[PDB]
RNA sequence: CGGGAAACCAAAGUCUUUGGGUUCCGGGGGGAGUAUGGUUGCAAAGCUGAAACUUAAAGGAAUUGACGGAAGGGCACCACCAGGAGUGGAGCCUGCGGCUUAAUUUGACUCAACACGGGAAACCUCACCCGGCCCGGACACGGACAGGAUUGACAGAUUGAUAGCUCUUUCUCGAUUCCGUGGGUGGUGGUGCAUGGCCGUUCUUAGUUGGUGGAGCGAUUUGUCUGGUUAAUUCCGAUAACGAACGAGACUCUGGCAUGCUAACUAGUUACGCGACCAACUUCUUAGAGGGACAAGUGGCGUUCAGCCACCCGAGAUUGAGCAAUAACAGGUCUGUGAUGCCCUUAGAUGUCCGGGGCUGCACGCGCGCUACACUGACUGGCUCAGCGUGUGCCUACCCUACGCCGGCAGGCGCGGGUAACCCGUUGAACCCCAUUCGUGAUGGGGAUCGGGGAUUGCAAUUAUUCCCCAUGAACGAGGAAUUCCCAGUAAGUGCGGGUCAUAAGCUUGCGUUGAUUAAGUCCCUGCCCUUUGUACACACCGCCCGU
């Protein structure tokens, strides 16, 4: 009988943290300076979200979890 | 009388009611009858004879127990036996220590540990484990609000892993929470040397205890015993004991027996019955108010008592088990239980998630296990065979099973029955037998691996699940030292069913089937009990104790 021993990796680890800004910079912006602007997300076509549901982007497959889609031309 | 602590003593009496005369002599135990001085002796040694120091007892009598390589009498296949049978070595791997790093992993150190924790380890139960994450505070004090992170992406990878952990997106319940110390909603966290309750054992034997009365100053003893008898502290009897209380017996369950009884459309049936001249008042199975066996009859042994032996008769003539006395043990269990008293670690909570190394090695460190020697062992498939039992929703998603795809049958799919004396099933890949056979024993006779036919369908199985055939020839016919169990439906062979479970068994708990050589004795070994005796033992012989 001799202990688990589990100290060969990883002495210490710290708290992941997302830096999440609270200003509306990286997220989204209008460009515009006016009343009337223009939306820098493509739009949705399938009605099986919300009518606000916005896709947020990434290098492909743009992840949102619910849905899982991806734009092909089949 | 009397006296003594008593053992005992007519003296060891005439003693606190103390004085007849007189001599020697002791003052806790050791040091020590030692040192020294004197004295005697040829010598060995004799006589007289300290102290320093050391110690809380040493010692006497007796009482109970324990022990005895002490006696007497009994008893037990966890004992033995010119007795044996089967053994641990010849056919189905597990438990824990010896025993390289992720491998020898908690509790249990002879009987009273070691398929034991009903503990059959991938994993939820693995702490020896190559590796982690989602993390805890009714409060004592600290860091301060529309952000101070939650199991939650294949393709550049991870250390096996469709786990975002990649030094990665600034996708996503959204005020949920987090760090430093513990009480806490607790920890299969410690301590079973704090406990309860359950067990196990001393201890399977017959043992044990008040009341009142006797004995003793008393601890204590008698009762509870010289004998005979019994399996028995069972009885007869004896008797300073009499009356009692437990344990033993009785008792409960279970087997074994009815030209008897109570009745069954699930076993069982009678001449105005057919499908055949060419609605039995219940008995085999099932189960009930009963019966039956009492050493009852006879013979012989026994202060002619208790009882013992034998024999008819009888289904059966010490007949399976269960339950089981206070004191006991620092026996096991805190890992069965918000059954339960707090000294006290860590974030790598002894939580989850078909996820994941071992232990399924072979110079064995041990223990429980898997196995029959010949016309008896097994095939012709040529006659009606057994069980004991189990079987489908609070939880819950998991039950037992009756034809065909067809190679040759469990069976990958359709199919009905059974919450069960209704179905499985008069228990669906089984006797031990036999026109495949041994002529005197390595052949046909019982299998060393290990390969194919479709695999029950369990991710994995190999780091435990899953059939018979080609006859490929293994010391191929009573076994180191040490030994374990056993006396009639014992043993042993043999299969089957329950528990565990997913029909998971080499384990265990039960059940039938074939069927039994030896013994109706003993105290030799190991122990136990009913006495007497000894003890300088009482932590009780594993004791105590002596020696430079």
């Amino acid at each position: 009988k001799k202990r688990k021993k589990k100290s060969y990796t990883t002495p210490k680890k710290n708290k992941h943290k997302r830096k999440k800004v609270k200003l509306a910079v990286l997220k989204y912006y209008k460009v515009d300076e006016n009343g009337k602007i223009s939306r820098l997300r493509r739009e949705c076509p399938s009605d099986e979200c919300g009518a606000g549901v916005f896709m947020a982007s990434h290098f492909d497959r743009h992840y949102c979890g619910k849905c899982c889609l991806t734009y092909c031309f089949n």
